[PDB]
């Protein structure tokens, strides 16, 4: 009856979280002057260059350069030694405005409420009674390793630790009437760039003692966990210099650590027009409402749309057998207690308001008390 | 008892799938010359603009500007009319080694056979017998539609095509002891660029008579079918000049179409090396012989990988309910009947050939018999 499930999170230095944050960096730094700025900004990184490249259209009057390099100093990169510096990087611009064909298909003289969808595409929600954030444990835990490297990072206590990092975390789970029970943790990894100094045996203990054990209830924790901790045996050169980065090249540890399922779209660099983004957001909102409504323990959500159409084309509610209700009844009372709109979602969710950025790393979900993640009270 | 479900696909020239096209074209470039190159290349499109920037590391002499430029004029972006011209546009190249860190961790002194995966991560296969193909049939569909676009554009019929399209298919299925049956299409969306002189009106009939009742079994359309054709009303601009482009941006539009489950790591650009891609081909060709094999109607896999480790550290069967036997007694097939070491994979499926970029458009899967599409005859 048990089952083995995996799921992994990377850290705020990792290339294409770089990209990430820095694509809503962008994205926050125009809604700031301007809520109704239209952004879908990409993000590359290689060694030494920061490229966005994308489409905007805006009132606001934004300082590339500045933004930018202020969103790669939060994340730590201000050295040469450590393979990527914001004082002294290629930051470099090939940003437009927004297609007028787009734009008259989808927004121009459209009320707001009916404005289109932004394109065309699916999106999935999920929620799932595992953790009280109703979200994998398997994910939770892997982001919550990353933030602790960050943490002993900023705090000082390991120097030698850099800002690229990425964590896997397998639990062990029992099956439960359609939910998931997790049982144990079966196997961790860490990987984490770091300076030429320290050396791999110092590096293992401090990621099991200072990093695992701080993070991990040891109650999931037995002589059988296997870690595989700097598995590389070497990890000095990382960001960008390693690795190159992409904007959305992380949406599965930006929403469920292969849980549920995916839609395909980036979130990142994209106001709310872009469905990807905020339809997403209104899933995950109808996904936790179900399960915090105690209507299912478990839950995935598929809502679709069409450019320039405002009405979803599609809605399903798949709940694993964990209702008495049938997926049908379920459905009807999404469909009484939600409008998904993006002209409305808007409005529920308070899209306009610039905490993208907070969103870029560590997850889009389970976290802060967002307002996709505060459950609507469900009439039916 | 009845359910929707929507997938999308796009067309060869969608900037994103533009990307991926040039990243495989690369990619067989190298393999060509060196079955061994270490290639991690991605690709960003905008106006004017293919940027190359990653990692690679390679015996071969490989000319990128000829090889990007003839995959451009392949997709059939030839003049500055359609937005997008191989013969004139910017190509620039942000390409170095693989990092050394890397591959003194995945491959320098290592048997073949024992290599390393070349990263941490998790991936997934998955395997339906809606179709004979055993790929979900919402998708199958967007795929083929967009083929037919392509097909019309290219012999004429309807020159008024350009190359950047996309669609979307939503079928309404009934369930069936965990598996799947298709009853109709519900909803169909396509959008496609077009030239400045054609109407709309001429367009939307074109797409209903020539593309949609050539692809879409009559069977399945009724009076009820809701048609989203041209749904913004114009897309003149289009290409990467609407839109920019990055490699791996289609990553479930390159698999199942939001079924089954994704892990995050995108295909193209990457070889054998990078378990992303080897090992989503193995885990598809094991759920394609669990459902040729008799074994079950519908299944999802998992497996999961540490940089530098050759075995997956985690393998899952999920069955859906659709066997006799337990999803325990399936993995025991699977573990024996299957070695998912990347250095045994390449073997199996042939890795270092260059065949990628012929999988770069339509979906990786349910196409062409493929290695990984014919299934492994399995003891038990
Ligand atoms: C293997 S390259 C893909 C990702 O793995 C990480 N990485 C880079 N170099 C190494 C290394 N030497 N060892 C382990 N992980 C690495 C970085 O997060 C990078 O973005
Ligand atoms: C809406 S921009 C995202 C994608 O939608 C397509 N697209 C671009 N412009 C339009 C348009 N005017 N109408 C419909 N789809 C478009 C292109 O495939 C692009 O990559
Ligand atoms: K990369
Ligand atoms: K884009
Ligand atoms: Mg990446
Ligand atoms: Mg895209
Ligand atoms: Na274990
Ligand atoms: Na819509
Ligand atoms: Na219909
Ligand atoms: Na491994």
């Amino acid at each position: 009856g048990t089952f083995l499930f995996t799921s992994e999170s990377v850290g705020e230095g990792h290339p294409d979280k770089i990209c990430d944050q820095i694509s809503d960096a962008v994205l926050d730094a125009h809604l700031q002057q301007d809520p109704d700025a239209k952004v879908a900004c990409e993000t590359v990184a290689k060694t030494g260059m920061i490229l966005l490249a994308g489409e905007i259209t805006s009132r606001a009057a934004v300082d590339y350069q500045k933004v930018v390099r202020e969103a790669v100093k939060h994340i730590g990169y201000d050295d040469s030694s450590k393979g990527f510096d914001y004082k002294t990087c290629n930051v470099l611009v090939a940003l437009e405005q927004q297609s007028p064909d787009i734009a008259q298909g989808v927004h121009l003289d459209r009320n707001e409420e009916d404005i289109g969808a932004g394109d065309q595409g699916l999106m999935f929600g999920y929620a799932t009674d595992e953790t009280e954030e109703c979200m994998p444990l398997t994910i939770v835990l892997a982001h919550k390793l990353n933030a602790k490297l960050a943490e002993l990072r900023r705090n000082g206590t390991l120097p030698w630790l850099r800002p690229d990092s990425k964590t896997q975390v397998t639990v062990q789970y029992m099956q439960d009437r359609g939910a998931v029970l997790p049982i144990r943790v079966h196997t961790i990894v860490i990987s984490v760039q770091h300076d030429e100094e320290v050396c791999l045996d110092e590096m293992r203990d401090a990621l099991k003692e200072k990093v695992i054990k701080a993070v991990v209830p040891a109650k999931y924790l037995d002589e059988d966990t296997i870690y595989h901790l700097q598995p590389s045996g070497r990890f000095v050169i990382g960001g960008p210099q390693g690795d190159a980065g992409l904007t959305g090249r992380k949406i599965i540890v930006d929403t469920y650590g292969g849980w549920g399922a995916h839609g395909g779209g980036a979130f990142s660099g994209k106001d709310y027009t872009k469905v990807d983004r905020s339809a997403a957001y209104a899933a995950r909102w109808v996904a936790k409402s179900l399960v915090k409504g105690g209507l299912c323990r478990r839950v995935l959500v598929q809502v679709s749309y069409a450019i320039g159409v405002s009405h979803p084309l599609s809605i399903s509610i798949f709940h694993y057998g964990t209702s008495q209700k049938s997926e049908r009844e379920l459905l009807e009372i999404v469909k009484k207690n939600f409008d998904l709109r993006p002209g409305v979602i808007v409005r529920d969710l308070d899209l306009k308001k610039p905490i993208y950025q907070r969103t870029a790393a560590y997850g889009h979900f389970g976290r802060d008390s967002f307002p996709w993640e505060v459950p609507k009270k469900l009439k039916y």
